[PDB]
């Protein structure tokens, strides 16, 4: 019950097995008052949420989600994504998928809204995101359409304001289910918690917390990395340096409006080299070195990736996905 | 100010700034506040640990919007006899004894959607949703009134029902209490959450109020017969840590089960009749508790010898039959 569960938490104890599996699931059957999520997305996040108790969440969400189609997703299918820099993971996921990585994102409007001043069209059916998936090599799940049932928890979110774990979940609910991905965290506290879910479902996840407080591995400093792989944990500290990228300012990779980062976007895809390039380089090769972490070295790992992901952009391989992305949307 | 901002702090376990906490429940009685909000707010005032000024705020924003009894209507010396629940039966009992003795006592209460204060009344034939001026002239003519929540808080609407939809204890379990609308400056308070009790305390003192706040060491909202209390002595803007042991003055140990409306009225009628056993003695207790509560008002009297004096007038109270008479006199007061 909410008095027992609810109790649990003031009291600050962890959740008995299948205690916050029910809750997210009066949650998403609409059998939850609008104090009552408050009371628990509070609780939950004041008393620190727990690997099993996030699984359990996440869990819940995606067993109502809408699926996509029986093998339609490869099974090295990559995401690249943060808790919230939508402008880089957007890049670099564009990066990915043209360096031949099936790519499969998840997102909602405020980075979808980039996508969309990029002509592509974000919202569809699980059907055509598995066409897209085959046909262009990339895909997204507007998450309104694949989760309409979280439509109540997402008002309450909205009316609080504030971050709770329900901040999470985004990473954790991609209904194609990518068995691997480069995760950003923008709570180095709660980073640890999303490798553990990621381990627990024996993902093979770069989470990653730039140390300058980036969802995103960053280029102004030196960021934290939980490598998760074969259902373990790894945490190092990453040093992009070491790679011979030059140091950045924090204010040189912020973002804008949708209409901004579009400019980026085509700007960075037709060549533009600089720091925002950098960092989508970067983490495009991040995300590579997580799909490689699925099949089997570090160092040589990164390096390939970095050459990947750079001579993706640089043949404009990267350019004429996007372009044949948004082709796709009108076909 | 604002709740992402109020929130936020609330949630980074920081204590809130000053005036913060007030601005919350102000947007809370101003209907700007959504049900998520408020639910969120309590719930996090509630995680974070909750401080006296914070709570002080609270209370301070809902009798600013209260009714208010009118000018010079309740006497200078006037208790509160209740617990913050979470012993209807023993308070209710305990405040018609003390108001027996002499002591005006002036009440604050709401119907039970499950069993309450205002219900344990009606049962007994009290008519409990009167007004500022008839509960004014209750208090004058009878020698106690009942201040109907709903009636002297309407903009708390909103919150009492986020309460009850949440359904676990919160800081808003505290208001009540702290909240009479006739703004009694002493009594006999109970509370049922050993670690909010001190800051209840707190908040009192900040009043400069004259007020026993007790704790059950077996959990009652109220002094207990089956064990020790804590008793948070306050007085002179100090709050004064004691623990209470009823067998030094000779009370016998009881059991918990042996402390419904209806059968709170039955158990009211047989005790104000003379009845012994456990339940009279925990109603003389407390009586006598509000009595020491009373005295610390404009007398520095010590402990003991105010206990003593307390027991005996709630005692005589009940055997001579004030008591009893009392009652009735204040169910015959509302039928007129
Ligand atoms: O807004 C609505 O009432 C609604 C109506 C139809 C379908 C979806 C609707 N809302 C949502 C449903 C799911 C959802 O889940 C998205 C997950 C949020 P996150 O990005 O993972 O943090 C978000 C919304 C929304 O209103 O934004
Ligand atoms: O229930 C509480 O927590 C509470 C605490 C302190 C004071 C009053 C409290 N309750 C209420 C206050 C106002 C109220 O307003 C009800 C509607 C008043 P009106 O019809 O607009 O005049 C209802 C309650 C309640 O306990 O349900």
């Amino acid at each position: 019950s909410w008095p027992q569960i609810l109790g649990r938490l003031t009291d600050n104890r962890d959740l008995a097995r299948g205690q916050a599996a029910w809750a997210m699931d009066q949650i998403m059957t609409g059998n939850a008052r609008p104090a009552q999520i408050a009371a628990f997305a509070v609780a939950m996040t004041m008393k620190a949420p727990t690997a099993d108790e996030v699984g359990e969440l996440a869990g819940v969400m995606l067993s109502h989600a809408h699926p996509l189609p029986a093998d339609t997703v490869p099974d090295d299918a990559v995401d690249v994504v943060g808790t919230g820099t939508v402008n880089l993971s957007t890049m670099a996921a564009i990066v990915v998928a043209a360096a031949g990585v099936p790519v499969v994102k998840h997102g909602n409007r405020a980075g979808a809204d980039t996508l969309e001043a990029l002509g592509v069209r974000i919202d569809l059916g699980p059907d055509l995101v598995a066409r897209s998936l085959a046909e262009v090599g990339i895909g997204f799940c507007f998450a309104p359409r694949f989760h309409p049932s979280y439509r109540h928890a997402a008002a309450v979110r909205r009316e609080i304001g504030v971050p709770t774990v329900f901040n999470l979940l985004g990473p954790l609910t991609n209904p194609a289910r990518p068995r691997a991905g480069l995760i950003g965290c923008a709570f180095a506290d709660l980073a640890e918690v999303m490798a553990g879910v990621f381990a627990a479902r024996r993902s093979s996840v770069l989470v990653v917390h730039g140390d300058d407080g980036l969802d995103e591995l960053t280029t102004t400093t030196t960021s934290t990395i939980w490598r998760v792989a074969a259902g373990s944990v790894d945490k190092l500290t990453f040093d992009p340096a070491g790679f011979g990228f030059a140091r950045a300012q924090l204010d040189q990779l912020a973002g804008g409006d949708a209409q901004a980062n579009a400019a980026a976007v085509r700007a960075v895809l037709g060549g533009a080299r600089g720091p925002v390039r950098d960092a989508v380089v970067l983490n495009a090769a991040g995300a590579i070195v997580a799909h490689a972490g699925l099949s089997s070295e570090w160092l040589p790992a990164w390096e390939e990736g970095l050459r990947r992901a750079s001579a993706a952009i640089d043949t404009g391989a990267a350019e004429q996905l996007l372009a044949r992305w948004v082709r796709f949307g009108r076909q």
